[PDB]
């Protein structure tokens, strides 16, 4: 649906859901594949920038063990609004159609070479080097690149390790969502 | 006195002083100049290891508002000892002169550049760009460079304001200092 991007509806409830499992000590998978939001001036009037802040807060404050799996994209923005593993993540896989960038290898190309000769070459080279699963798990953005058919045992493991774990926040007198 | 290096009767002075002004929140003001370790089987034999980590640990600890100043020299792993910013520290100033490296040019152009010819261009090419305080500063190591006449201002500003800063930290039975 909407080739999996977020917009305003889709950000109310997943902020939603997250706060509550959350609150009552619930662990939280999830799978990410999103290619961006969905753009327009439906989107836009709506109070987009908002509405998608809720999801971003939503995982951030979170203190339950998060276990992510990326499936196939994750572009912009929403790599870290669907719970990445620099909100406090516990395990991070991608399965080997992964690809994590600002954006695709087309539009990538276009604005980095400019004016230039032989871009076709360019746009080869970029997408042998970018368009899969490394660039970003070399960096540590993902802690394995696992065999989709391994999931579900990787999953189980984490989450019997994970569940006595304890962190710390500053004190507040109470949260602060963007609304 | 002896190039400004640690030993262990160094460490051991450093260690209880700064333990004691900071548990009795008396803010630290750090000098460094430091080329490193003293050499030699009399400091190997009398556990230089072991007594070293006695500064390291009484700096990484302390919860009062720390500054640093860099003179001059800071080689080694005697940089994170004397109170560097990686140490939870609040402020890290460097004058023109100091030299934040591994090891000094000397030492580490024989080491990168083994048997390749024309090593003396190399050798005027690795000093013209790291014999300097920037290679440190352009990474976030250092929060100014500022011209000493000014050193004493720019302390008193800061101890001004970090007065009433506070810092959350696990909760331990004790703390346990390698002794
Ligand atoms: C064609 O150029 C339309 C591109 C839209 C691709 C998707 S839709 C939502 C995301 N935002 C964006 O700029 N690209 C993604
Ligand atoms: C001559 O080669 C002796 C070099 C000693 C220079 C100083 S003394 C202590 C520090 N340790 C080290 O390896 N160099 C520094």
């Amino acid at each position: 649906v909407a080739s999996g991007c977020l917009d305003i509806n889709s950000s109310v409830k997943g902020a939603r859901f997250v706060r509550f499992c959350d609150a009552f000590n619930i662990p939280l998978i999830t799978f990410v594949d999103v290619p961006g939001f969905l753009p327009g001036t439906a989107q836009e009037y709506g109070g987009i920038i908002r509405h998608g802040a809720k999801l971003l807060y939503a995982f951030a404050e979170a203190t339950v063990p998060k276990v992510t799996v990326i499936t196939r994209k994750a572009y912009g923005g929403a790599y870290d609004v669907m719970s990445s593993k620099h909100l406090c993540g516990d395990t991070n896989y991608a399965w080997p159609t992964a690809e994590i960038a600002v954006m695709g290898a087309k539009g990538a190309v276009e604005i980095i070479f400019k004016g230039h000769e032989n871009v076709e070459a360019a746009q080869a080279e970029y997408i042998e080097k970018f368009a899969n699963p490394f660039p970003a798990a070399v960096r540590g953005f993902v802690d394995d690149i696992i065999q989709p058919s391994s999931t579900r045992a990787r999953i189980c493991c984490d989450l019997d390790v994970l569940a006595s774990k304890k962190v710390q926040r500053p004190w507040r007198k109470h949260a602060n969502i963007p609304l």
